[PDB]
């Protein structure tokens, strides 16, 4: 796939953090398509994800239809290569254990699993590094990937040769960002409106 940044994208700006406490609220109901296993229907226990697609499972629940399948994704039907295709996802696990519940959430305790270290702020194009499975926006690890090839927490390598090869773009991550942020894709959306607007 093609990595290149538009013209918003080369000039955008950070979503600003929100330290202020807000409290929202998170129905059981509402997010159920992000943190819901598609195999056993319930919240994701032991998250495992898959390096071609992004998909995320139970750990045992991704092991049951491998072994007895075509070795293929339950979600995007997508061929895997049998094994070492699945990573655990313990950031995801950690933001699990953080809105299981029917009450409403601090932002401060989101944040971390919200946010991209390149820019200082929430993630907009969420890109996810499938070797590590650590995510930033798109705009700010292609342009980081420019000068490093490992990855600027865990320090790993990306990729041998060409870093782009092993990143992916993260949608379940992204939408769970939109849902729980407020006005986050409102704003954002018309950011780009802005900019368009003033050079056309
Ligand atoms: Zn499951
Ligand atoms: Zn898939
Ligand atoms: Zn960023
Ligand atoms: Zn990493």
């Amino acid at each position: 796939k093609t990595w290149e940044l538009s013209l918003y994208e080369l000039q955008r700006t950070p979503q600003e953090a929100i330290t202020d406490g807000l409290e929202i609220v998170v129905s059981p109901r509402s997010l159920h398509s992000e943190l819901m296993c598609p195999i056993c229907l319930d919240m994701l226990k032991n998250t495992m994800t898959t390096k071609e697609c992004l998909h995320r499972f139970c750990a045992d629940c991704i092991i049951t239809a491998l072994r007895s399948g075509n070795k293929e994704c339950p979600t995007c039907r997508k061929k895997l290569v049998s094994k070492r295709s699945l990573r655990p996802d313990p950031n995801f696990d950690a933001l699990i254990s953080k809105i299981y519940p029917t009450t409403r959430i601090k932002i401060t305790e989101l944040n971390p699993h919200l946010m991209c270290v390149l820019c200082g702020g929430y993630f907009i194009d969420a890109t996810t590094i499938i070797e590590c499975l650590h995510s930033f926006c798109k705009t700010c690890i292609v342009r980081y990937l420019e000068t490093s090839k490992y990855c600027p927490i865990c320090d790993v390598q990306v990729h041998k040769t060409r870093p782009l090869l092993n990143i992916r773009s993260d949608k379940t991550l992204q939408d769970i960002v939109y849902k729980l942020v407020p006005g986050l894709f409102k704003n954002e959306m018309k950011r780009r409106r802005d900019f368009y607007a003033a050079h056309p």
